């Protein structure tokens, strides 16, 4: 229960939101297919209510009994159908977890991460927090921001606890499953012993983490250190680098001064150095006082990759290498080529001739690239991994987790091939550029293949590709959703698990070992 003044404020604010902000500022102008929910949400992209744990899911084929863990997958799932204006990325975070051990699928569960934002929107039964891309990047964006801060002025909303949406991927670090938020602190999620998922709360690393960090921090296989970047779009140092030890101890911040505020979705790691991608997509907040998006692509700016020693004391140790006209949203892997002293970076990029309208137009390519950096000389190299015969769109993917920052010959990646739909996944030979596809079959689509390495006793440390791929699939002429189990080495289906409900499309997934799960403690 609110007030009597403020109860009557909220009433009037709602009426204003609808009769003015919506009806005057918004409804008379169309809605780009990139903020239009009928597009963004349509089909299997559409959200799904929580399934509390369902046990002994029906399995065909033979799940290898040695496999023992949880496959967990984050993604966007707007609790309430959004009032106009919404991009696929804007939605509430939801995790799907499937317990696997002894040839069994012990439990499927799916749950929202209980974000300060959702907790408040549940209270009212309505969206109230503005959509970041779909509302705030629009022309009404400023008005929308005012409507919110007006409501917040009447104690009707509280941004004070962060307004992140925790939908952009997961890591398992020092016994905690963390739900990654682009513009907020991580949320701690407890994988429950019954198979369920409970949101512990908003995680700042024991007092240490004060700002928002990027949603792709990298965990070194050897050191157990978790390496992170944070960018602040406002104050002087627009980019920090720091890490955490297994002791959960935080390093001193290494400031990376940049000329302007650069958006940085992802970065990469090597044995001894971090690889930061400084690209052309940039923050010009000015734009928003005009009808414009604050996220601009700066044609003028020169794309580059910084190489910085992991235990650096000062920014002066950073080595900037120009790679003109390259943007990559994700960097699968990077490694130190000892034979050259070069740094090899494997990711997937687009070479933008693009203008202002970022998406309402045509021809979006996204190409698996080998980028070679030679820090001392500053000259670089950029080639497509696949020959122009079997050039195929290869989206979100993974390299063997244990070989992170070391040289890997195989990558596994989404075959986005009726563009945004994923018809399969491919095993890639990053040296030779050969591939084999696993076709999902007619009318069936997925996303991020999760490679699980058969933890050990093969050679001694196993062969690079002695593992398994786990992907959710989704049948059209739709029955339910399955999770396949494919043998990474001979790229062959072995087990097929049916999920009770429907697993909607998602973002980054991860695999927690059984014995990894043991450390949980919360
Ligand atoms: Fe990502
Ligand atoms: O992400």
């Amino acid at each position: 229960q609110l007030n009597l003044f403020q109860r009557a404020a909220a009433a009037a604010l709602d009426a204003f939101e609808e009769g003015f902000v919506a009806n005057v500022l918004e409804r008379p102008h169309g809605l780009p297919s990139t903020a239009d929910p009928a597009v963004q949400i349509a089909g299997n992209f559409a959200p799904v209510g929580e399934r509390p744990p369902v046990h002994e899911l029906p399995v065909s084929g033979r799940i290898p009994p040695f496999i023992d863990g949880v496959y967990a997958r984050n993604g966007a799932n707007p609790c309430f159908d959004p009032v106009a204006g919404h991009h696929l990325f804007d939605g509430d975070g939801m995790v799907h977890a499937l317990r696997i051990r002894n040839g069994a699928a012990e439990s499927y569960a799916c749950r929202f991460t209980e974000t300060a934002r959702l907790r408040q929107e549940r209270a009212i039964g309505r969206p109230v927090f503005p959509k970041a891309i779909g509302e705030l990047h629009g022309h009404s964006g400023i008005a929308r921001l005012a409507l919110f801060y007006a409501r917040a002025a009447c104690g009707l909303v509280d941004p004070s606890a962060g307004t992140g949406v925790a939908n952009a991927g997961l890591v398992y670090f020092n016994g905690r499953l963390l739900a990654m938020s682009e513009d907020d602190l991580p949320y701690h999620v407890r994988v429950a012993d019954d198979g369920d998922l409970e949101t512990v709360g908003r995680y700042d690393f024991d007092g240490q983490l004060g700002c928002a960090m990027i949603a792709h921090p990298k965990l070194d296989p050897a050191t157990g250190e978790l390496h992170a970047l944070s960018y602040d779009v406002i104050k002087r140092p627009y980019l920090k680098y720091f890490y955490f030890r297994p002791d959960g101890t935080k390093s001193d911040d290494v400031e990376i001064p940049l000329e302007q505020p650069t958006m940085i979705h992802d970065f990469a790691i090597t044995e001894n150095l971090v690889v930061v991608p400084d690209h052309q997509v940039v923050f010009k907040l000015q734009e928003m006082l005009r009808g414009g998006s604050p996220v601009v692509l700066d044609a003028a700016k020169t794309s580059r990759f910084g190489v910085l020693p992991k235990h650096a004391a000062d920014a002066s140790e950073m080595a900037w290498v120009d790679v003109p006209d390259c943007f990559c949203f994700h960097l699968w892997n990077a490694w130190e080529d000892e034979a050259t002293g070069e740094v090899v970076v494997i990711g997937s990029c687009m070479t933008p001739a693009d203008s202002i309208f970022n998406e309402s137009d045509e021809r979006l390519e996204s190409v698996l690239t080998e980028i070679r950096l030679d820090a001392r000389t500053g000259r670089s190299t950029r080639r497509a991994v696949l020959p122009p015969s079997q050039q195929v769109n290869l989206e979100v993917g993974m390299v063997n987790r244990n070989l992170l920052g070391r040289e890997t010959r195989y990558a596994y990646l989404a075959v986005a091939e009726p563009w945004p739909k994923v018809s399969g996944f491919a095993k890639v030979d990053l040296s030779t550029g050969e591939l084999t596809k696993f076709e999902y079959g007619e009318g069936r689509f997925g996303g991020e293949p999760c490679f699980v390495p058969m933890d050990p006793a093969a050679a001694h440390p196993r062969g690079e590709d002695d593992g398994y791929v786990l992907t959710f699939v989704h049948d059209e002429r739709a029955g339910t959703s399955e999770l396949l189990v494919v043998n990474a080495a001979d790229m062959r289906l072995e087990a097929t698990v049916q999920l009770p409900s429907r697993v909607p499309f998602g973002f980054h997934g991860t695999f927690i070992t059984g014995q990894e799960l043991e450390a949980q403690a919360a």
